[PDB]
């Protein structure tokens, strides 16, 4: 256990790296950036929203499992683990953003904009939210549809950050499942696209680095039970 808590640790502070360099810098979101930057920060981030969510969920336990190289009946225990660990981190997240209530870089902007009070926007249904989210926007023509469309689907609270939950919790859980078979490749790719993920959702107005540098640790102190079941359950990483 020790040798989990260690290794998902220093995956840990290699992606609060940059949430935590974000926050330092005091940079603030402005909208109608950076176009190519944009569309490239928005594919990244359709990698993890659903449905990808899932597919990417899937494509990477069929890729975990490969590498780690269990049994049938100790394959279903490494699903089963998995599944738990994304559902928690993405149950977790939602029992508290309802209790913070902290709002999204875009609805501050979008709202104050509108001179419409950010609480008042939050108090109504999160449907009329996007009913309106959807008729302000078609207003401001400078934000792009792919991004507008996206903005009406989302609405609600910012902390802590989902999408860097569900691509942190997958860095983490390759150093805590694929470093001992030392598979440095995956682990490389996958903090490289977590940390993606987690500036994708800086670029678009969606997050603050306090909900990166929340849910970093969040996904690490899940990964750090998560895999250290997958080893006491299925079975040892190393042959
Ligand atoms: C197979 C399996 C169990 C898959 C799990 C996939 C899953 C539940 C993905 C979450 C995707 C999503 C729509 C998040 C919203 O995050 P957010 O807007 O609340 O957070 P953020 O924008 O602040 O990052």
């Amino acid at each position: 256990m020790r040798s989990i808590a260690r290794r998902t640790a220093v995956g840990a502070a290699l992606l609060l790296v940059m949430p935590v360099a974000v926050w330092i810098s005091g940079w603030r979101w402005q909208p109608g950036e950076q176009s190519w930057l944009l569309k490239a920060a928005f594919w990244v981030t359709e990698t993890v929203t659903q449905p990808w969510g899932v597919i990417t969920h899937l494509i990477l336990f069929g890729w975990f499992l490969w590498c780690l190289r269990f049994r049938i009946k100790a394959a279903f225990v490494l699903f089963a683990i998995l599944a738990a660990a994304i559902l928690v981190g993405q149950g977790v997240k939602s029992w508290i953003k309802d209790k913070v209530q902290e709002p999204r870089p875009f609805v501050i902007w979008l709202e104050k904009t509108h001179h419409i009070p950010v609480d008042e926007f939050y108090t109504l249904k999160r449907a009329e939210r996007g009913n309106l989210v959807k008729e302000q926007l078609a207003e401001e023509k400078n934000i792009p549809q792919y991004l507008r469309s996206h903005w009406q689907k989302e609405t609600g609270f910012a902390f802590p950050s989902g999408h860097t939950m569900f691509a942190a919790s997958w860095a983490l859980l390759a150093v805590g499942l694929l470093w001992p078979r030392r598979r440095t490749l995956t682990i490389a790719i996958l903090l490289v696209w977590a940390t993606g993920v987690m500036g994708s959702r800086l670029l678009l107005g969606m997050a603050w680095p306090r909900d990166l540098v929340v849910a970093t640790l969040i996904s690490w102190a899940l990964v750090a039970v998560a895999t250290w079941l997958a080893q006491r359950i299925c079975g040892p990483l190393t042959p």
